[PDB]
């Protein structure tokens, strides 16, 4: 009833909606909130068409997927290092984080042994870190702006570490990993988590934007 194809149309659409709202609406913040969503938005439709789906082993393996995650998960975090005030120091610090865990990813993806858990373990160690930085010097960093900006920041600070954290649960329990729930299931997980951290997590802002 519900094909993995039917699934891509849905985050390409959910994708470019976002995107068209964020580029109308463009302060930076848009042009890149325009770029996640972007992104993500071609990422989708290429894997709707049926494009770079990559057999391994057993399992399929959606290759723009982790392309998107990889250009669009550092925007992110620029965004978000944009808000908190960072020194061009730190960002290099937090950006080289977030490219190990999702360079991890991919490979750990892409490998069919079980080295590819040695992989995914890296990317973990590697988010943790993240999750340091998000947590603590940088919210250090966020309060010397103002009350408004310091709010915002919490709000898709918070958004971004409890969203983020579940995004290896999926992928452990899915194809890439213990294999136990299926794709069907686990790209409709991942559906959804894509549009929540990257069009909720735009639209947050927007609506901050004109509280102002
Ligand atoms: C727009 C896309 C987003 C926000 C994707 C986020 C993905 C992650 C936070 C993935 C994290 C992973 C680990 C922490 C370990 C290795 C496997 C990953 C890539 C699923
Ligand atoms: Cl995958």
């Amino acid at each position: 009833m519900v094909g993995l194809t039917t699934l891509f149309w849905l985050g390409a659409i959910g994708m470019l909606v976002g995107t068209l709202a964020f580029a109308w609406a463009g302060e930076r913040y848009y042009v890149t909130l325009v770029g996640i969503s972007g992104i993500a938005a071609v990422a989708y439709v290429v894997m709707a068409l049926g494009v770079g789906w990559v057999p391994v082993a057993e399992r399929t393996v959606f290759a723009p997927r982790y392309i998107d995650w990889i250009l669009t998960t550092p925007l992110i975090v620029y965004f978000l290092g944009l808000l908190a005030g960072l020194d061009s120091r730190e960002f290099g610090i937090v950006i080289t984080l977030n490219t190990v865990v999702m360079l991890a990813g991919f490979a750990g993806a892409m490998v069919p042994g079980i080295e590819r858990y040695a992989l995914f373990g890296m990317g973990a160690v590697a988010f943790l870190g993240l999750v340091y930085y998000l947590v603590g010097p940088m919210t250090e960093s966020a309060s010397q702006r103002s009350s408004g900006i310091k709010s915002l920041y919490v709000r898709l600070r918070n958004l971004t570490v409890i969203l983020w954290a579940i995004y290896p649960f999926i992928w452990l329990l899915g194809p890439p990993g213990v294999a136990l729930l299926t794709p069907t299931v686990d790209v409709a997980l991942i559906v959804y988590l894509d549009l929540v951290t990257k069009v909720g997590f735009g639209f947050i802002a927007l609506d901050a934007a004109a509280t102002l």
